[PDB]
């Protein structure tokens, strides 16, 4: 029957725009207690957005069909770094079929090199960056070059990286990722204004496509298995192969997918497992990682490392990079007792939901033990037929690279407590010049 109660509006052009951009953990508490509702509606620029607050209801957010809560609308600022036709950009089905062809690139079967190829490359990081006996580092930094550095040496052959290295790749990312404009998924027009300079998205994807297609062409010629390998095997149930333009996009949606959740995530992970409050947790970590061999395998990251998964999880839970998972109402969707007309923009935000009092009580202590009191109430990765493709790459590289650097390091926070989130990236991470830490060699 009943719309879902809407936070009081003092300033029609804005709507919450302030309250919510300044600190989006307190304002959505906020409305989520004072309009006594776990479900509730905001303004953004004028446009509603309808909040899904309360864990018990987060299926009615996650389930609904594509056609009924449709991301392609909310992510169309998407379609110059995907490219047109590609993933959202795509009709439903074909959108379907192009994220589990990498959703297959990206599983257990591919991992059995990567451990090796990650650790070699974590290694070659600090030998080359950490070299003293101990030295001062912005942890969110470093943690970002091993993040891309790793995520190539896994997932590109030779061939590639030698066209296309990792510092090239992360400043053709980076070009594509600066032009976009987040807010403009609630308010479009704000594409209309003019920028400091001009954006290069379209400059480096091309860039991109045309070495991939280079690739291809000298592969080809030679005669298989790296991302891209597998990614040129995919064929529709029409019969037609993924063409190079949808590979592409597939490729960049993986890079870009993450470079900043996964970077984040490490340097949390790192950030409490340091922090002294937190030593009888950094002793648990040794506990299980110190009779490992200096070469890790599979096995040990897969199967032998689940307090450092745990360790992991909670970061997300208590500061998830992704605050909102969003999607455009196209046909109205009951939730609770209320209903949520087409229209709006509906959202379940895993800040919200990790910060419920039932749920997870005492939401701002780091807890690598606990467990959620509701079920599905953590979605850091999401759920459902969305839910993160990425989700068992990112946690073997973060719990590979947490194992290799605190074998060889110490490392302790140069500030007294672990960094405030700087809510004012896309991508939510700990405060850039909160995370100088300093590394001691162990004897
Ligand atoms: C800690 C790291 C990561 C976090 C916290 C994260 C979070 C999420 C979330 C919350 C969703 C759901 C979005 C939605 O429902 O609209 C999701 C979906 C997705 N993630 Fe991630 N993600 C991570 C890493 C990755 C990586 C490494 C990739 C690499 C390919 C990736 C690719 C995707 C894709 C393709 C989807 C879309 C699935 C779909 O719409 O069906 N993510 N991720
Ligand atoms: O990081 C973001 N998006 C990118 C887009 C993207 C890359 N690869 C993908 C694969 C599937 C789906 C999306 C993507 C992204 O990296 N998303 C992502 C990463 C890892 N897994 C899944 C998704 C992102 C994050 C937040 C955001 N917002 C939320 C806040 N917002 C906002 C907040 C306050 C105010 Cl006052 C105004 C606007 C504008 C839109 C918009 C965004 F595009
Ligand atoms: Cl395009």
């Amino acid at each position: 029957p009943t719309d879902p109660p809407v936070y009081p509006v003092t300033v029609p052009f804005l709507g919450h725009i302030v309250q919510f951009g300044k600190n989006p953990l307190e304002f959505m508490q906020r409305c989520k207690r004072d309009l006594k509702s776990g479900v509730f509606t905001i303004s953004i620029g004028g446009q509603r957005v309808t909040i899904v607050g309360d864990p018990h209801e987060h299926s009615r957010f996650f389930s609904p069909r594509n056609e009924i809560l449709s991301p392609r609308e909310v992510y169309t600022i998407m379609t110059p770094v995907f490219g047109e036709g590609v993933a959202y950009a795509a009709p439903y089905p074909r959108m379907r079929e192009q994220l589990n062809f990498l959703a297959e690139e990206l599983t257990i079967a591919k991992f059995q090199n990567f451990v090796p190829a990650i650790q070699h490359e974590v290694r070659k990081f600090m030998a080359e960056n950490w070299k003293e006996d101990e030295g001062v580092i912005n942890l969110l930094e470093d943690c970002g070059a091993m993040i891309i550095n790793t995520a190539c040496q896994c997932l590109f052959g030779e061939d590639l990286r030698k066209r296309l290295n990792a510092r090239h790749f992360a400043q053709l990312l980076s070009k594509m990722e600066s032009s976009l404009i987040p807010a403009a998924v609630f308010m479009p027009w704000l594409l209309r204004l003019p920028l400091p300079q001009s954006a290069r998205c379209r400059e480096a994807r091309a860039e991109l496509q045309k070495i991939l297609g280079e690739i291809i062409v000298a592969r080809e010629k030679e005669e298989t298995s790296d991302l891209l390998g597998g990614l040129l095997k995919a064929v529709y149930r029409d019969g037609t192969r993924m063409s190079l333009h949808e590979v592409c996009g597939m490729i960049v949606a993986a890079m870009f997918a993450g470079q900043h959740t996964s970077t984040i995530t490490t340097s949390w992970s790192m950030l409490h497992l340091m922090h002294p409050k937190n030593k009888k947790w950094l002793d648990k970590l040794h506990k299980e990682i110190d009779e490992f061999p200096a070469q890790l395998n599979y096995d040990n990251v897969m199967d032998e490392m689940p307090f450092a998964e745990r360790c992991v999880r909670e970061s997300i839970r208590r500061d998830p990079p992704l605050l909102m998972v969003m999607r455009m109402v196209k046909a109205e969707v009951k939730v609770g007792s209320y209903v949520v007309p087409k229209g709006d923009i509906i959202a379940c935000s895993p800040l919200l939901s990790h910060h419920d009092e039932e749920a997870f009580p005492n939401p701002r202590l780091w807890d690598p033990e606990r467990d959620e009191k509701v079920d599905g109430a953590f979605i850091g990765f999401g759920a459902g037929v969305h839910k993160c493709i990425g989700q068992k790459f990112a946690l073997l590289q973060v719990k590979t690279i947490l194992a290799t650097a605190f074998r060889e390091y110490d490392f302790q926070l140069l500030r007294d407590e672990v960094p405030d989130p700087d809510y004012h990236t896309m991508v939510v991470g700990p405060t850039l010049n909160q995370c100088l830490v300093k590394y001691t060699r162990k004897k």
